[PDB]
């Protein structure tokens, strides 16, 4: 049932699933007044070589890249827990129009799009253990912005022609998500959750301070996906984020002075 719709929307998610109101709610805006910078942080390192990516999918409010998450070596390490993280889905939110679409929020800045690179904590074994744990995720997010085009994205943004619509699936293989990083791996890390329903608070979240700039002519294809089925009348997919939540008693930590 829930979506993005002004009936179906973040609004609503609360009565199904109660967590939305809960304490440690994703997104958040940052503060750049109130991350405090923590030395003992572990810097990010990406062992994307052996990431084996499988298929892309139109799930009817994004689409996602799934990849073969038996690849032992494809994974992210550090982070406040000094975890090593199985890289196993990418996916985005985006806008209507190039002023909004990110999830989080920087100073309250809206960017265009948030890309949300997901892997699971393989100390828990497999990434439905993992949603249990309030560490089990690591979601590294990466902010865009309209510039230049973004090289590593065109395979991406280009196949979506091919699942315009709810259901459609496509083949997807040898993607290399090295191509979707910005130059510094500088973050800010807290402890929150899955900004869409069920919304389990089990994620570590990881926001990178440097935007990618991709072109307007990439985002504008992000914009032709439909959130509607084959047939069905016409829903352009747009707007698919969840506004930025109440931070509570939580403190924002950044890697980087
Ligand atoms: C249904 C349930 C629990 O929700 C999510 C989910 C993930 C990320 C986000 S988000 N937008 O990044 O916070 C929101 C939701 C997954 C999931 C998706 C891909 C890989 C994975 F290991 C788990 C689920 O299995
Ligand atoms: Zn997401």
């Amino acid at each position: 049932h829930w979506g993005y719709g002004k009936h179906n929307g973040p609004e609503h998610w609360h009565k199904d699933f109660p967590i939305a109101k809960g304490e440690r709610q994703s997104p958040v805006d940052i503060d750049t007044h109130t991350a405090k910078y923590d030395p003992s942080l572990k810097p990010l390192s990406v062992s994307y070589d052996q990431a084996t990516s499988l298929r892309i999918l139109n799930n009817g409010h994004a689409f996602n890249v799934e990849f073969d998450d038996s690849q032992d070596k494809a994974v992210l390490k550090g982070g406040p827990l000094d975890g090593t993280y199985r890289l196993i889905q990418f996916h985005f939110h985006w806008g209507s129009l190039d002023g909004q679409g990110s999830e989080h929020t920087v100073d309250k800045k809206k960017y265009a799009a948030e890309l949300h690179l997901v892997h699971w904590n393989t100390k828990y074994g497999d990434f439905g253990k993992a949603v249990q744990q309030p560490d089990g995720l690591a979601v590294l997010g990466i902010f865009l912005k309209v510039g230049s085009a973004k090289p590593g994205l065109q395979k991406v943004v280009d196949v979506l022609d091919s699942i315009k619509t709810k259901g459609k699936s496509a083949d997807f293989t040898n993607f290399d998500p090295r191509g979707l990083l910005p130059e510094s791996l500088d973050y800010w890390t807290y402890p929150g959750s899955l900004t869409t329903p069920p919304l389990l608070e089990c994620v570590t979240w990881i926001v990178l301070k440097e935007p990618i700039s991709v072109s307007s002519e990439q985002v504008l294809k992000f914009r032709k996906l439909n959130f509607n089925g084959e047939g069905e009348p016409e829903e352009l997919m747009v707007d698919n984020w969840r506004p930025a939540q109440p931070l509570k008693n939580r403190q924002i930590k950044a890697s980087f002075k």
